[PDB]
């Protein structure tokens, strides 16, 4: 799918997916976004720990856990609400609410 809503996680080695586009928690825990492949962005989050998993929270909050473990988030906890997250065809990867509203980007947007 090319999002996640919230409530939900990928599982290990899952990914939001868009034509070339590929945003992925891998089973090294970084978060990354490939561009036909190649690396444009990443969590950074190499080796902190193995078996990630990615959470996209009630809260608004993006998290990479490992088991219990937090390790990384996107820091954008707020109230409680419908939010998702999607790889869009522009290359960005955004979490929106309800309203067309974003909370969050990885500002990866290409051609705008």
């Amino acid at each position: 799918s090319d999002r996640l809503n919230s409530g939900h996680q990928l599982d290990t080695g899952g990914s939001l997916a868009e034509g070339g586009y590929l945003f992925i928690i891998q089973n090294d825990c970084n978060l990354v976004l490939y561009d036909n492949n190649r690396a444009v962005w990443a969590s950074g989050t190499n080796g902190k720990a193995s078996g990630c998993v990615l959470k996209m929270q009630n809260d608004g909050n993006l998290v990479i856990y490992s088991g219990s473990r937090a390790i990384w988030a996107s820091n954008t906890n707020r109230q409680n609400g419908n939010y998702y997250l999607i790889l869009q065809r522009d290359r960005n990867v955004v979490i929106y609410d309800n309203s067309n509203n974003a909370i969050w980007a990885t500002h990866t947007n290409v051609g705008n």
